[PDB]
């Protein structure tokens, strides 16, 4: 049960996607301008940064329900979850602070002054060090999660954004958006040990489970790509063309797929890490952003409805003004939404419809329940008696 949680900033909701079928299985309303979603290590909770409502939504992965809303700082952007799931970290861009949230009480247990305009954050594997990119300061703040103090300020490039730590915790990669480079930090000394020059504006960063490769989203008018970086040489080895303004990015836990949210297109592109090719691009909410750990396996899967139906159409076609009987065959559905493909619709389970003009119509059935949604399509050929029949 592996899923992706995409924050649709302009529709104030979260798109849940089954990474196995690349299908959106649910849409969860949250706060205002959700800019980030992250799943806890155990996969039981998802945390969402609502930029315009200065708070965090907490979602129960078993029911897709928001169970709480914790107030944060000014303009929350990114979230990270401690290895045990007891503390949630949030970057507050406008107030240049970091909120530390206690998950046993779901309340703010600390506020740390970061660099100017913090954005990206990534936690060390042991959970003791948090790394924050101060986007408006050309620096990364290294915070001691125990003392809640910045123990070191690493100098990086201009407008640092995306940031990630390797699985073995030896290196932290930093995307310097305006400097067209990627800083590499040695966690042992918090020293920049290498700066990788790139073709465009590096934005998001994600290291694969093996720690061998790091994927980077690069912004450039018309030449947007998803680049790869060999963690052993710190050199780009491949570039994959993607839609405009790629931002956030994540690798699936099995390392087979790469998810990229295209805010400008209201879609999410899926890449096969084996062939470095785009194997799918699906629609989500408006202005999707997905930073950090937004993909993970959950122990309990919510009971999703399964759309399916049939009609009284036998010959593959139907005559003009001849009624069509639709029978719902969906599983675990409590709500129906029929689109006949002619501008009319229905909310009845088993609707009847008559078309007023000949033609080929697309009939879509969208079923839903407290946990999510599912859809089914069907083509209906309406013709006159004696007219040519379909193949």
């Amino acid at each position: 049960s592996t899923f992706a949680y995409i924050a649709n900033s302009e529709s104030d909701n979260i798109s849940v996607i089954d990474v196995t079928s690349n299908k959106v299985t649910a849409t969860i309303p949250v706060g205002s301008n959700p800019m980030g979603a992250v799943i806890s290590p155990d996969g039981t909770k998802v945390y969402v940064a609502n930029a315009h409502s200065n708070d965090v939504s907490i979602i129960d992965t078993a029911t897709n329900n928001v169970i709480a809303t914790v107030p944060a700082g000014s303009s929350p952007q990114g979230v990270a979850v401690s290895p045990d799931g007891k503390q949630v970290y949030v970057t507050n861009m406008a107030s240049s602070t970091l909120s530390v949230i206690d998950t046993t009480s779901n309340t703010v247990a600390g506020t740390v002054k970061t660099g100017k305009s913090p954005l990206g954050l990534a936690l060390s594997p042991d959970g003791k060090k948090l790394y924050v990119t101060n986007n408006g300061d050309k620096t990364v703040s290294v915070i001691n999660t125990v003392t809640k103090a910045v123990i070191n300020t690493v100098s990086v490039g201009r407008s640092p954004k995306g940031i990630a730590v390797t699985p073995d915790g030896t290196k932290v990669y930093v995307a310097n958006f305006d400097s067209m480079s990627i800083s590499v930090i040695d966690t042992v000394t918090n020293s920049v040990i290498d700066t990788v020059k790139v073709e465009a504006a590096p934005s998001g960063i994600a290291v694969n489970p093996e720690g061998t490769k790091a994927y980077v989203t690069n912004v450039d008018k018309y030449f947007n790509t998803v680049s790869m970086i060999d963690t052993g040489t710190n050199k780009i080895t491949a570039r994959i063309p993607v839609g405009p303004d790629p931002a956030g990015i994540a690798v699936t836990p099995d390392g087979k797929k790469v998810y990229v949210a295209l805010s400008f297109c209201n879609t999410v592109s899926v890449i096969d890490t084996a062939t470095n090719t785009i194997t799918a691009t699906m629609a989500v909410g408006k202005n999707p952003y997905a930073s950090g750990q937004f993909i993970g396996s959950i122990p309990v899967q919510p009971v999703y409805p399964s759309a399916d139906f049939k009609s009284n159409i036998t010959s593959g076609y139907i005559f003009l003004s001849e009624p069509v009987q639709f029978t719902d065959l969906s599983k675990d559905a409590t709500e129906w939404k029929w689109d006949f493909g002619d501008g009319s619709s229905s909310k009845k389970q088993n609707p009847t419809h008559t078309y007023s003009e000949t033609g080929i119509y697309t009939v879509r059935l969208t079923v839903s329940n407290s946990n999510g949604t599912d859809s089914q399509i069907s083509t209906v050929n309406v013709v006159l008696k004696g007219s040519p029949t379909p193949s």
